[PDB]
């Protein structure tokens, strides 16, 4: 059942374009592009807590629907974006031209971001 729990990062699209647009150069990405991570989410009314681990460093992403909250990226940059949450755990946040869609269906998670002009899709699977 979808709400909270651990869903592990398996794969993503544009882990380089996304980085390349935001600050990290593709070559710096290249050396470290396809890092596996783990996500642990706590579902509480409006307020969704996301724990996301990058290698050694776990980078948290806790936000309340309909609120400007600071998003900590897998890179390390934290940004204010207003994210709303459906209920069946759809998390959609908009910042400038950055569109982040997180949808949990059947305990399988797809995160889709658009960064600059880049289209990013991540597969996260519950453990």
């Amino acid at each position: 059942m979808n709400f909270s729990g651990k869903y592990q990062v398996q794969s993503q699209e544009n882990f380089e374009p996304f980085m390349k647009a935001m600050g990290l150069p593709e070559d710096l990405i290249q050396k470290g592009k396809d890092i596996k991570g783990v996500s642990e989410i706590v579902h509480e009314g409006k307020k969704v807590k996301l724990t996301i681990t990058y290698g050694s460093k776990v980078i948290h992403n806790e936000f309340t629907l309909g609120e400007e909250c600071e998003l900590e990226t897998m890179t390390g940059e934290k940004v204010k974006a207003v994210v709303k949450m459906e209920g069946d755990n759809k998390m959609v946040t908009t910042f400038k031209g950055i569109k982040s869609v997180t949808e949990f269906n059947g305990d399988t998670i797809t995160n889709t971001m658009t960064l600059g002009d880049i289209v990013y899709k991540r597969v996260s699977k519950r453990i």
